[PDB]
């Protein structure tokens, strides 16, 4: 199972701690459809195909604002991923087989099959730092939601700390050693922290970010910043 | 959650491949009531109140066997373990008000309310280390094991290739401090990188078990040493 091991992975490199950074990730959104409102809501998810925050989004809209309606695509480029939400989905006895959920096969840079002007809420949460081309994601990203639309990514940064980025350096250079030698497994470490390093910190993001055309950019650093939110609005 | 902070630990620690040395360790030991045998077995498992190895155990037995009727008693001196147990069966809709199978809270070191030789299997899977008295707790498995039953034990050990050595020394010391810095928890992976460091290793373990009264003791190193399985066969 490769959803599994990306589990493990991440509680590996945070010691379980991302899944606080993604309840977080989804509070801070407080993303859904009012009691006030009868306009049911379209959300997007990308390269989370295992569903982890598209579940926890949508099951954040039931428990604190009634929303039951508002809908939800589901989209990763590994189908395997998708397999494996689906199967969650059903183990869990929610959103599986439901009307209100997709799941769909699709590169995170293209989209084709999702309509320009579609959607109102955009999630990556730790995938965008493996786009082969992370600006022509963050357009897409544009293209797909409304007017009005929320970009929110939740992705690695940089620690801006020298204390504790030099205790990271060493955790990333030990990491795909021990890999190797308890699981034979470099080569998924080491591009693990090859990813984390190569992509942009805090600053140059935000604006690859307004770049993409989003207005009122933001993000707030967590963990130090071992992490970060950023955020975006279309037009 | 008591018992996911151990299993995050654990895969931590062990970049998830403790799962594996708990899937050869019940292979391993192959035990069940075979199919041209009508006596079913009365397992014992120690310090593993979720029940990750005895629900492992039962169903090796089952699905290899045949064998749906062996007894299996799980036994933590921590009530909260057991009631993840519980709750683990509950959802996984096995082993659950099942009269095949007891949760038993009491101190593993005495096992006072488990009769004497009334026992085929004792399994203890990354629990005996916590023992305060570790003797005492060979001496006890001893006791509620009947002639000719297994003591079969998977514990963390003294690695004995160099090299996954001198890597292990930096892990274990880079270990606390990312648990200190992201998990604002330095104490839980000291605690655990210490109790492994005062296992006794491969060799006097075996003595010790030789010392409670086993016979034909012996034991496996896995991974170089980083853990093993130890067993034991009453008089």
């Amino acid at each position: 199972s490769v959803a599994n091991r990306y589990d493990l992975m991440n509680d590996v490199m945070s010691l379980g701690i991302h899944r606080l950074w993604k309840d977080h990730f989804i509070n801070k959104l407080d993303a859904g459809k009012r009691p006030n409102s009868t306009t049911p809501l379209n959300f997007i998810d990308v390269a989370g195909g295992s569903g982890d925050i598209a579940f926890g989004l949508l099951d954040h809209a039931e428990s604190k604002f009634g929303d039951t309606e508002s809908t939800m695509d589901i989209v990763d480029i590994n189908p395997d991923m998708l397999k494996e939400g689906e199967k969650r989905a059903m183990e869990q006895g929610k959103y599986f087989k439901d009307p209100r959920v997709r799941f769909l096969v699709s590169n995170g840079e293209k989209l084709e099959e999702i309509d320009s002007d579609s959607k109102d809420i955009y999630t990556v949460s730790f995938g965008i730092r493996n786009f082969t081309d992370i600006q022509k994601g963050l357009n897409t990203a544009y293209r797909v939601l409304k007017p009005g639309g929320i970009f929110y990514c939740l992705e690695f940064s940089k620690i801006e700390n020298p204390l504790m980025d030099f205790a990271y350096q060493q955790w990333a250079k030990v990491l795909p050693v021990m890999g190797s030698m308890i699981a034979n497994d470099y080569d998924s470490y080491q591009y693990l922290v090859e990813s984390i390093e190569r992509f942009p910190d805090q600053e140059t993001f935000k604006s690859m970010i307004e770049k993409a055309g989003f207005k009122s950019a933001g993000y707030e650093s967590l963990t130090f910043g071992i992490c970060a939110i950023h955020w975006g609005i279309k037009v």
